[PDB]
RNA sequence: AGCUCUCUUUGCCUUUUGGCUUAGAUCAAGUGUAGUA
């Protein structure tokens, strides 16, 4: 934990979200933010008043992913300290600090708390994957914030359009014009703080010609790279059940006419809707002398993180 | 060198195709999905 960036500037954005009612930060998914920035703020003793840590996801498998990796590093049973609510499950209690929440139930919830009295600082993770319920919270949270300046308010910014984040709270409001007489400085309300990421250094390659048919040159890409680079766990990114369905038959078709005495594929599907068993298939590593083929939809992305993986072919399209 | 029973081979066919014409004429077919949880 100690090796990630967001350990290097804990005592900087535990001073920008001191001072200032508005800090975004700006990192990519797997830099420690969502993982340690409520841990930061707890052992700075932003709970020591029982008022408490949210953190808005968009996702419901990601937060409860999450939930339970950081009830695993601190060392806390989940929902007695470090606690979650999706839709229609709320693995919460009184003692519980941190709050890793659904959006919408925090609209559910506004129906509830108004002036959002029972929380210190409400943070955004990953704001440019943009759910609908986190551009409404981000409308009543300005609002709340001309009410109460006295919460905190973090967002999690992938990339530049942050600045549009950074635009959005210095318009303000139109009363505060006709009280905007005085010469003072305009006090920097909204500041940005700088965590980047590691990751190794990744070669990109494209295409001469756009491609006919991608399912095709997905699997014959599949089978070109396992026959000529060594060993690394294949992951393609498709874009719908059928699609996947075709792909992991034509590899499994065209892996029982490869020829004998080298690297077996295994092929393997990733979908919304998988039981456990495959999914565990999935999570567990490459047996001896066998390669993974892994054809996923939009969960590897940001939502289910998998491990020990080489090669991604992107198709070019999501739904 | 018989008579019974048993088995094999030979014989047997024993439920063993009951008219006609322009082969009498004509003959494609419901739907199969599933970014995200």
């Amino acid at each position: 934990a100690a090796l990630l960036p967001i350990a290097k500037h804990r005592e900087s954005l535990l001073y920008l979200v001191e001072t200032n009612p508005v800090t975004i930060v700006v990192g990519q998914t797997g830099s420690g933010k969502s993982t340690q920035i409520p841990q930061f703020l707890e052992k700075a003793g932003w709970c020591a008043d029982g008022k408490l840590i949210a953190v808005t996801q968009p996702r419901r498998v990601a937060a409860v992913t999450l939930a339970i990796r950081v009830a695993e590093e601190f060392g806390c049973e989940v929902g007695k300290e470090v606690g979650y609510s999706i839709r229609f499950e709320d693995a919460t209690s009184e003692s519980t600090r941190i709050k890793y929440m659904t959006d919408g139930l925090l609209i559910r919830e506004a129906l509830v708390d108004p002036l959002l009295s029972r929380y210190s600082v409400i943070m955004i993770d990953e704001a440019h994957e943009r759910s609908i319920s986190s551009d409404i919270l981000l409308g009543l949270l300005k609002k709340i914030r001309r009410k109460r300046p006295d919460l905190r308010i973090i967002i999690s910014s992938a990339t530049l359009q942050a600045e549009d984040y950074r635009a959005y709270f210095e318009k303000a409001s139109e009363t505060q014009e006709e009280d905007s007489s005085n010469d003072k400085q305009k006090e920097s309300i909204a500041s940005i703080i700088s965590i980047e990421g590691r990751t190794y250094p990744i070669d990109i390659l494209y295409l001469d010609t756009p491609t006919e048919d991608y399912l095709e040159k997905a699997i014959s890409t599949v089978f070109d790279i396992h026959t000529n680079e060594p060993k690394g766990d294949i992951l393609v990114f498709l874009t719908g059940r059928d699609e996947i369905e075709q792909a992991v038959q034509a590899v499994s078709e065209r892996s029982a006419s490869l020829p004998p005495g080298s690297e077996a594929l295994l092929p393997l599907p990733l979908y919304s809707g998988l039981s456990a068993e495959q999914q565990m298939y999935v999570f567990e590593e490459a047996p001896e002398n066998t390669r993974k083929v892994i054809f996923s939809t939009n969960l590897a992305e940001a939502s289910v993180t998998i491990e020990g993986i080489v090669y991604v072919i992107d198709s070019g399209f999501v739904k």
